[PDB]
């Protein structure tokens, strides 16, 4: 009742100031930092008046109308943006949905360089408000879908890193690992979220709600159906708001939801003790990541209530959505060893059968062996898991990746080179994540990390589409993306693309570059190699590839006029078109 004020009171200025900063950051990505700070201030001063008098001019207005009006005021730079200006004509809810459509999932922003360590540690004490506020903005404008309250938590942890490491006996030794653990954590944290958002925005909330249901029931298998639905609802709400740009209420509701949980901990899950003792940001991050609680021991079989019962069709027709939710919750709670997508497949599979039976000839008879149809759908993933993982240990993550650059480039050569590189690199990072574990823990680990990663290629791509086959797989089902993609075979259509001269020669700036980032150019070359000769190709590449790896190492220790990079670059560009 005057909202800007309400949300300011619940959260306090720092967050309030930080939250808006992310918003603007996230929409106006090609906007330089001061401009945002200014807008934020105007927004923050204005908010405070509404704290004082609820009734004063525009305090009642919607947060999005408030954001929006402000966003309309100097998007008048479209000279550097373009056609987000269109949207200023339309009005709520139209405009915000029009805006969100222009979120750049891959902006042309200079790779954010980090300076020497003294320098960062100096700039901390000079102005630390600015230092962290810039931390937000640079991260935020690059990851425009980020789960906002989490950004905060990182920010907290980033400050924790500097607050200590600038007085560490050896600054850089404290600092770097911590920051790399942050650079690492965030990237994962951000993609997780991107999935969530896209499902809400392409597939809808009924689709998300199942997601939620399945994965919560796995988390708190002790808890009752009535409890979980409650959580799912509220969880859905939150994420709807953070995807829909509604950042302030997103945050507020998230921390309302942390609180309801920590109170109702014997009605939920045993293992919440440890999260719920911690501060308000730690809390939510923690419960976000709680390990799967002890499942109740000796539970009935489902068939009883979902197969043999002779009210099945009547209760299905009566409340299909609740009946299916209750089903899913049941099968979910008993299978933390299945992936969410699989449990999800099976609950869609049970739906489609019940739809087939309830009006046709003999319901008990046709649906009676529903559980039999699951068996195939269960085994298919586990097979593909084993296969990859042995491959992972045989090769070592680096080699494994390369191999996938092969699988995929050949499978879909039309797609951009840096896209394949990243996407495959991360697809490799699954093995480092999941093969670690035993085969209880593996399937949900890998298949749910994969969903995340294939969605990355999906949205990275939908930007400027080049392959229809990608475009198709992203489109049809969410659950069945991994299957769909798994299916593709080497692209016969594809005419092989010419010959870059300079793409296959490298300068001596390469030696200044790190391990990862040396390998990263190598992986780029590998993508371009197959974009070129898909034809006569097997491990004859591994030959030409080790050649690049080697000659790189030799040339960096040659004390030359950067000679053999350029000069013998001509040797290998001619000798490779042979080999």
């Amino acid at each position: 009742k005057s909202e800007v004020a309400h949300r300011f009171k619940d959260l306090g200025e720092e967050n309030f100031k930080a939250l808006v900063l992310i918003a603007f950051a996230q929409y106006l990505q090609q906007c330089p930092f001061e401009d945002h700070v200014k807008l934020v201030n105007e927004v923050t001063e204005f908010a405070k008046t509404c704290v004082a008098d609820e009734s004063a001019e525009n305090c009642d207005k919607s947060l999005h109308t408030l954001f929006g009006d402000k966003l309309c005021t100097v998007a008048t730079l479209r000279e550097t943006y373009g056609e987000m200006a269109d949207c200023c004509a339309k009005q709520e809810p139209e405009r915000n949905e029009c805006f969100l459509q222009h979120k750049d999932d891959n902006p042309n922003l200079p790779r954010l360089v980090r300076p020497e360590v003294d320098v960062m540690c100096t700039a901390f004490h000079d102005n630390e408000e600015t230092f962290l506020k810039k931390y937000l903005y640079e991260i935020a404008r690059r990851h425009p879908y980020f789960y906002a309250p989490e950004l905060l938590f990182f920010a907290k942890r980033y400050k924790a890193a500097f607050t200590e490491c600038c007085q560490a006996a050896d600054k850089a030794a404290c600092l770097l690992p911590k920051l790399d653990e942050l650079r690492d954590e965030g990237k994962a944290s951000s993609a997780k979220q991107r999935l969530k958002c896209a499902s809400l925005q392409k597939f809808g909330e009924r689709a998300f709600k199942a997601w939620a249901v399945a994965r919560l029931s796995q988390r708190f298998p002790k808890a009752e159906f009535a409890e979980v639905s409650k959580l799912v609802t509220d969880l859905t709400k939150v994420h709807t708001e953070c995807c829909h740009g509604d950042l302030l209420e997103c945050a507020d509701d998230r921390a309302d939801l942390a609180k309801y949980i920590c109170e109702n901990q014997d009605s939920i899950s045993s293992k919440l003790k440890e999260c719920c003792e911690k501060p308000l940001l730690e809390k939510s991050h923690c419960i976000a990541e709680v390990e799967n609680d002890e499942m109740p021991a000796d539970l009935p079989s489902l068939a009883a209530d979902f197969v043999e019962s002779k009210d099945v069709c009547k209760n299905y027709a009566e409340a299909k959505d609740v009946f299916l939710g209750m089903f899913l919750y049941e099968y979910a709670r008993r299978h933390p060893d299945y992936s969410v997508v699989l449990l999800l497949r099976l609950a869609k599979t049970y739906e489609t059968t019940l739809e087939k039976c309830c009006a046709a000839a003999d319901p008990h008879e046709c649906y009676a062996k529903v559980f039999d149809e699951f068996k195939p759908l269960v085994e298919e993933p586990q097979n593909l898991i084993k296969q990859n993982c042995e491959l992972f240990e045989q090769l070592g993550e680096y080699k494994f990746q390369n191999a996938l650059l092969v699988r995929y480039t050949k499978k879909v050569p039309q797609v951009s080179t840096p896209t394949l590189v990243e996407v495959s690199r991360n697809l490799g990072k699954v093995g480092s994540k999941c093969c670690k574990h035993p085969e209880a823990k593996r399937m949900p680990c890998a298949e749910d990390y994969l969903s995340v990663v294939l969605n990355q290629l999906c949205v990275l791509h939908e930007k400027t589409p080049v392959s229809d086959r990608v475009t198709k797989c992203c489109t049809e089902s969410l659950v069945n993306r991994r299957p769909c993609f798994s299916a593709l075979e080497v692209d016969e259509t594809y005419v092989p693309k010419e010959f870059n001269a300079e793409t296959f020669t490298f300068h001596a700036d390469i030696c200044t570059l790190s391990e990862k980032e040396r390998q990263i150019k190598k992986q780029t070359a590998l993508v371009e190699l197959v974009k070129h000769k898909p034809k006569a190709t097997k491990e004859q590449l591994k030959a030409v590839m080790d050649d690049f790896a080697a000659f790189v190492e030799k040339c960096c220790k040659a004390d030359d006029k950067e000679t053999c990079f350029a000069e013998e670059g001509k040797k290998l560009v001619a000798a490779s078109q042979a080999a």
